[PDB]
């Protein structure tokens, strides 16, 4: 098809625009303190943050540019148009939200908040194209709850699984890549329509987040931030949600959802949660070891009790007590993938560390291919 | 029944906006997101860019306000894409205002920016109306499309220069929303109601919100607006005029803005050295604002353009190591204190709203008497 064809060419020329602009902007994000140290590497110099932005942008540059290509020639059917429109108008909004959210770093209300109100539009299109809200039961207004909520997960989930370099962009291009095979597959099949949209909005995010990641990718010469976590989450959750798609779109969300839950205990603060649950590196190795999470035993409640017992029972948490004259103490360890994973295989380096789940994360991608179409596994 | 809930949200809005503005003062000062009063005493910082909130909230109203127009209403697809379209619009104009303020991109950003935020504007112009002609019958074609295109530009910019005494931008973009809210009204009954109700939706919460900046944006200012509120303006403007069918009469209305942008524009070009900062330079004893000027050695066209003004009155000119020349700078405000000297910052931003007024008073005799 041309469409496609076209979409392809304007991408590949994003990525160029991307790979080539981060450079180029670097003054400015210095010079307005948009930076962060790597925390993760003995080094203290600042590193531009928020890039995504940059990405984000032409994303948005490429799509504004190729929307009038599919119609050609083409009583014009202003509903494909307004699908088209509302998705953009969601990543949009969510990309404006990530770098405010990066410049004024939000309370956790207003980050799950507002990425509801920006995927109101997707909602919107949801109801007046396509409004089939069944799954034999009918789920009625849950059903837009659960889009909604689909949004604020990924853009977040994403978002916590973070702190390495190129684990934010480098997951999220695996996703991209996945979730574009499979329109790709189903694009012979029963539903030409949904998955060649989800081509539209995905493509160009692959190559401008692969822009992003080159300068991104260990040593890290920029950083992402919330711009590109909030961008990548509602991109996702539109070609889902438009594509009809989102069950297999949350299964190749494996490695992100399981690190939300195994992180779930923290984020509510039943255990105490630290501001960072990176790994911190360790400076005599050179590698990077877990982190932890220490507090006195006494102030802790009854379920995180419980709850840290169970979890220690189960092998997924290394837990540590140190008597000390003011009060007993517990340590516990920084429940996230990045810390199970050094748990399981002890220190590892950040570079190798990342491309194993960026692996892992290809493992589940091909879990859900199976799943999808009956294949063998392992 | 819609434009009542859409004045309802609208006041929902307004509150929202003066509660929040001074909710986030935090996060803005923390970021650094600030700038001192050039034009006051104190060397205080003021946090900048708060049409990000106003502006948020604003999409948050229409993007909940929607439904209510297609209430039980072959869904009609093109209305609601227009009210989307627009919405896109809207965002990206926001977004890159913001982005601006937090980088202080270059001219060459803040006019190409613009453009690719209105296509979606030109886009939707064309699914839905697509007439290219005006009577003066002549079928403009694609360089109409060029010409709504670059009135986005204009308008974000317009409002942009014109700036810089307590309460300017937002109070001006007040006055220019009402008289758009009371053109649509009159016109509500005649031919046009569709795309006048459209106008409406669209210039309720913007009048509201900006109202519920300006309050804090007001003599003496406690907050700033920035390039965030000046694109951000700029498009809705654009939208409703464009979208509306009445670009013709808004710039009408964007008079003073136009008069000023064109007084600007031989420094603009810099065909007469333009300084970064175009303000009235505060008297300390005096406590009023006098004119500011752009000094410059004498030693083409430059020359005669300043000889022109010169005898046309409009610029003031003066004439060590080589010979230098303290121009004027060239800015309706600096010429409103040429023709009546030193005035304080609040009664000056009054008097600039009032020929605001006066400007749109003509426009609207021209129009109905
Ligand atoms: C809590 C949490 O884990 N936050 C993360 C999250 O916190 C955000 O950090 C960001 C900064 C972080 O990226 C820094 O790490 C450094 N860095 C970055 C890359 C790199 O390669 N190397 C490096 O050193 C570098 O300095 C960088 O500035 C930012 O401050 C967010 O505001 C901050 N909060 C949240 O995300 C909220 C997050 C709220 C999560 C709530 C989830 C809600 C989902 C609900 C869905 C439900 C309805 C289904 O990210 C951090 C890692 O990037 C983690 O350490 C931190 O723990
Ligand atoms: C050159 C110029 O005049 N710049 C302005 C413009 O410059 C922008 O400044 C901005 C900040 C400014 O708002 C400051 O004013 C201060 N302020 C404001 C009120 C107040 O009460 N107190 C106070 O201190 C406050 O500190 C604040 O930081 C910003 O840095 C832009 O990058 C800067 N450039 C442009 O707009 C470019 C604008 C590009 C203009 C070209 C557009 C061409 C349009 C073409 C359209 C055509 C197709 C029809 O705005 C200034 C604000 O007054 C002016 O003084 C300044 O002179
Ligand atoms: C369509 C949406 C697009 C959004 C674009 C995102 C841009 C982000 C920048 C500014 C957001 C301004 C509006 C934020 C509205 C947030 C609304 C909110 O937080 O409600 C709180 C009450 O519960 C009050 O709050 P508070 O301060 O008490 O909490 C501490
Ligand atoms: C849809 C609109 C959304 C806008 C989103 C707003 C976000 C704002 C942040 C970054 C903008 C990135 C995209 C801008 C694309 C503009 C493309 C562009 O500027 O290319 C020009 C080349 O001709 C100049 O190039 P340059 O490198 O020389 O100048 C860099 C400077 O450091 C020079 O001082």
């Amino acid at each position: 098809p041309m469409p496609l064809l076209i979409n392809l060419i304007v991408s590949l020329l994003g990525f160029v625009a991307t790979v080539t602009l981060i450079p180029a902007f670097r003054g400015h994000f210095i010079a307005a303190r948009l930076c962060g140290q790597d925390l993760n590497k003995t080094s203290r110099q600042q590193i531009p943050e928020s890039q995504g932005v940059i990405s984000g942008a032409v994303f948005l540059i490429i799509l504004f540019c190729f929307i009038p290509f599919p119609f050609l020639n083409c009583a014009f059917p202003h509903h494909e148009f307004v699908a088209l429109i509302g998705a953009l108008l969601a990543i949009c909004c969510m990309i404006f939200l990530g770098f405010a959210d990066d410049v004024l770093n939000l309370r956790w209300r207003h980050k799950l908040l507002l990425p509801t109100a920006a995927s109101l539009p997707l909602l919107m299109v949801y109801f007046t194209n396509f409004g089939n809200t069944t799954i034999h039961l009918d789920l009625g207004i849950l059903y837009y709850v659960y889009m909604g909520l689909l949004a604020v997960f990924c853009t977040n989930a994403i978002n916590i699984l973070a702190g390495i370099n190129g684990l934010e962009a480098g997951q999220s291009l695996v996703i991209s890549a996945s979730i574009i095979v499979f329109n790709l597959v189903e694009l012979e099949g029963d539903c030409r329509d949904d998955h060649v949209f989800s081509l539209y909005f995905m493509i160009p995010f692959f190559f401008t987040t692969l822009g992003l990641l080159y300068h991104n990718w260990y040593p890290s010469r920029v950083f992402v931030g919330d711009t590109f976590c909030y961008f990548a989450g509602m991109t996702f959750a539109v070609v889902g949600i438009l594509g009809h798609f989102s069950k297999t779109m949350l299964l190749f969300f494996m490695p992100q959802v399981f690190n939300f839950l195994y992180s779930l205990p923290q984020l509510l603060h039943i255990i105490p949660c630290p501001r960072h649950r990176i790994p911190r590196l360790n400076i005599k190795t050179g590698k990077l070891e877990m982190s932890y999470s220490k507090f006195k035993t006494k102030s802790l409640s009854f379920l995180g009790t419980f709850i840290l017992k169970v979890a220690e029972s189960l092998q997924l948490v290394t837990v540590h007590q140190s008597e000390t004259e003011d009060g007993e103490f517990t340590e516990c360890n920084n429940m996230t993938l990045i810390n199970l994973l050094l748990k399981v295989l002890g220190p590892i380096h950040e570079r190798n560390l990342t491309l194993l789940l960026l692996l892992l994360q290809i493992l589940g991608s091909a879990i859900t291919f199976s799943i999808r179409y009956q294949l063998v596994r392992l």
